[PDB]
């Protein structure tokens, strides 16, 4: 396992190390973004709770395609706003009901270390 606490307060400089390989360790769900909205990478921890397989869903956008649950002010309203201000650090509940079982989860946006590119971390509650 790649030993990184959810909501670390200096997640981006850890995860700018990793490879995709090394972002399959993660206990968490991390989905990588560019400022809008296509998905450059997804770990399998992710794929364990949408039942997304992602090789499948990277190049597609997130907010469009993928997932239209967050395409809402409470969650694609802040990513907007996040790419927009140029800093984005933000934690909140959310629950993902789209071709799957309602599953509530603990969402976490922060821009990355590269200049556009936006990190969505998903985990259990
Ligand atoms: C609503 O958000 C639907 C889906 C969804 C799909 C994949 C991921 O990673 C999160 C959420």
């Amino acid at each position: 396992m790649e030993h990184v606490a959810f909501g670390s307060e200096d997640i981006e400089n850890t995860l700018a190390k990793m490879d995709d390989g090394q972002l399959d360790g993660l206990a968490f769900g991390a989905i990588q973004l560019d400022g809008d909205g296509n998905i450059l990478q997804y770990n399998a921890a992710e794929g364990d709770i949408t039942g997304r397989d992602p090789k499948q869903v990277i190049g597609k956008n997130f907010f469009k395609d993928v997932a239209p649950c967050t395409d809402s002010p409470e969650f694609y309203g802040k990513f907007k706003e996040g790419v927009a201000s140029g800093n984005l650090n933000t934690m909140f509940e959310y629950t993902f009901d789209y071709q799957m079982t309602p599953t509530k989860v603990k969402v976490h946006m922060k821009k990355a270390l590269s200049g556009d590119s936006y990190w969505v971390f998903v985990k259990r509650v």
